[PDB]
């Protein structure tokens, strides 16, 4: 089953309507907030709560670009969540989950926590129905051009199941 989620209400998002998106999501993106990282809740949510503003005010997103983020706390934090669109990637948004892992990783990866986590998120949005049963696995850097989720991180997860190799 999936792991805690701390809901948005949890670290004060501001209210949004967005553009749902067809939940049968057929693909899986991994991307890296490239920010700064956080090792307890307290401080997870609020640069969560950041990362929203910043995304709705100079971004000009609907709400966080996100649907998820993972803590080196170990703590998944839901972004837009299940049911709505994301702004995380090009022609993607409406058919990929994208998970964003707090913080920098192009040289350290995230901790075992941080990836458990992912994982156990992932697993479950198969089971739930999501994700498509042969949803395909990927980089953020694998469709689009950005510097994400960082060789490290990039790594990891090019070893997880259903990778787009
Ligand atoms: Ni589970
Ligand atoms: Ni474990």
């Amino acid at each position: 089953v999936c792991p805690n989620i701390i809901k948005r209400s949890a670290w004060e998002a501001r209210e949004t309507h967005c553009p749902k998106m067809n939940l049968p999501a057929k693909y899986v993106i991994i991307i890296h907030t490239a920010g700064t990282s956080c090792t307890v809740s307290t401080d997870c949510q609020t640069v969560v709560r950041n990362i929203q503003s910043f995304h709705m005010d100079t971004r000009n997103f609907c709400d966080i670009g996100y649907h998820f983020l993972v803590g080196q706390d170990g703590g998944v934090y839901e972004g837009v969540g299940w049911h709505i669109q994301g702004s995380h990637t090009y022609g993607f948004n409406d058919i990929a989950l994208g998970i964003a892992f707090i913080g920098y990783f192009v040289e350290k990866p995230p901790n075992a926590a941080a990836l458990e986590a992912a994982q156990d998120l992932i697993q479950c949005a198969v089971v739930e129905g999501y994700l498509t049963p042969n949803y395909l696995l990927m980089g953020h850097s694998d469709v689009v051009n950005i510097l994400s989720p960082g060789q490290a991180l990039y790594n990891i997860i090019s070893t997880w199941p259903h990778f787009k190799h």
